[PDB]
């Protein structure tokens, strides 16, 4: 086996101007425990301070992007005041400051429950394997500890299509997500990482100070 | 059956669903001051109804709404106040709703009905329902006037193409522009709206409420607020 | 006939339509400080023309615009619009208060997507070529599109283009809701007048009202 069924963690690979971050807990369909939330935030931080990295690519090892939060492991470890990211981290859901200031591309496949959706909406370019399944299952349960829905879904899909899914928790697939403007592209299973890298390389080809200026500008449009 | 007198609204609790019906078919559900107040009171009561988890707004008759009754209404405004403990159906005046609203529309949907429809979370229309922003052809609209919701849903340009012209569009064009959730066979819009509302009512109410509250952030923020934040950045 | 010198715009009053033409076809309508000022001027003129109920922005020659003329404009940012000018990319104050239709053809780089997203209607000849070259050129965003592009296209498709500088055609622009209509080459100006015409029939005080309401929001 290579699928990790232990505590979550994230792989890190510098490929030229690209910084690849892989969710590494495939034996648990990448359900996020405190270890993997800490490690993902730290890797995002490292990306931010890496002068050579011009674009990050976030992806998942295995057949599933994420099956949501590991609430059984998380619960005991939240303080009354909430979940806190490690010093040096950047919030992978883009709620808490500091905000990332460099581009991000994301590849998703298979299962993308819950906190997965917002994680993916926090990117600049999103590609999915055909047949990927998305759902806000948590609205059926109660308010989650983190990764809850924001304005990013309504902004992209328009109000009513977003509410159709946010308030019911019903499943939608990658074609529906593309139709709603949450994804740039749907490709064949096994192609998402590669297609995501093509996008990240084009961004990396552009002029770093321009790209950052462009992002800052846009971030201020929506804030 | 059909009421041609002062406007009013039906109310019904059906399990966790709160049903509100426009009841002035006799005038195509044109809104007088009476029906505006009664609709806002019906929403206020939904808000305070512990066990209502979703509201369904629909219209008795063949027509959702012909818009405002300017004859009755104009000679009564400087400006429109809602009753205490009413909630503005148009969602423009505080307080804003905080629970879900699903709306079913059929036939005719003039001016104030469009905006009423875009203030909801799920909108279902009968095939062949007709919409138009007829206000432009005359003068400024006293209420249900044009909003940012239309451009947010449709995009600036497609919204301008109907707002600035007053041109008529149907249910299929409204769907294409993302104003509706779904288009259905005439006579099926309320049954369908109900199924959606039953689905939202099975969700956890605290989680639904907190979802709405996150989404409601800057929802109606105009594009000149974004653009000012940006010009400084450069 | 094609202007290769300092930029300028034509103005023609045609009924209740105020027609503004970019006139520097010799340089594919790249915006030097002269065109910017003149366009800004023209736009202020339309604002004060009680006769005009809709403006139509088109370009002379084959190409809408090849973008900013950064070599000439470099020193000009030591940008101040003329008095009584209105910012064509509607970023600075004062903002326009009347409707604007735009017709686009061929090459529409950079500042030209800018102009287009700042209108109420946009018609393009099919085969029009669009691109946000700022990132490739090494220059920052004009401002407006940074906001208006994600609004029309949604975040991911807008970043896909803005962050890469990749080119896209009129059909892709239409799918992303940057355009109202795509028409056959040669039709864009005619089709655009049809829309502006339709806008000129509505009540000008109500037309003004709707606009102000949509800009501000709530």
């Amino acid at each position: 086996s290579e699928a990790n069924s232990g505590p979550g963690r994230v792989t890190r690979e510098q490929r030229g101007h690209l910084f690849l971050i892989g969710l590494d807990r495939a034996g648990k369909r990448n359900a996020f425990d405190s270890a993997m939330l800490a490690d993902l935030a730290l890797a995002m931080g490292e990306y931010e301070r890496s002068e050579e990295s011009r674009c990050a690519v976030l992806f998942a090892h295995g057949e599933h992007f994420t099956a949501g939060l590991d609430l059984m492991e998380l619960a005991p470890k939240l303080a009354a005041s909430g979940f806190r990211y490690p010093d040096g981290g950047v919030d992978p859901w883009g709620v808490v400051q500091p905000r990332r200031s460099k581009p991000l591309v994301v590849a998703v496949q298979g299962t993308c429950w819950t906190a997965g959706i917002e994680l993916m909406l926090n990117a600049d370019i999103a590609v999915a394997a055909r047949g990927t399944r998305f759902a806000h299952l948590e609205v059926l349960r109660g308010i989650p500890p983190l990764g809850g829905s924001t304005v990013r879904f309504p902004r992209a899909a328009g109000w009513t299509d977003a509410m159709r899914y946010i308030l019911t928790g019903d499943e939608f697939d990658a074609d529906e997500a593309l139709r709603m403007r949450l994804l740039t592209e749907v490709v064949e299973p096994g192609e998402e990482l590669a297609r995501a890298l093509e996008y990240a390389e084009r961004i990396a080809r552009a002029a770093p100070l321009a790209v950052r200026a462009a992002l800052q500008s846009a971030f201020q449009g929506r804030d």
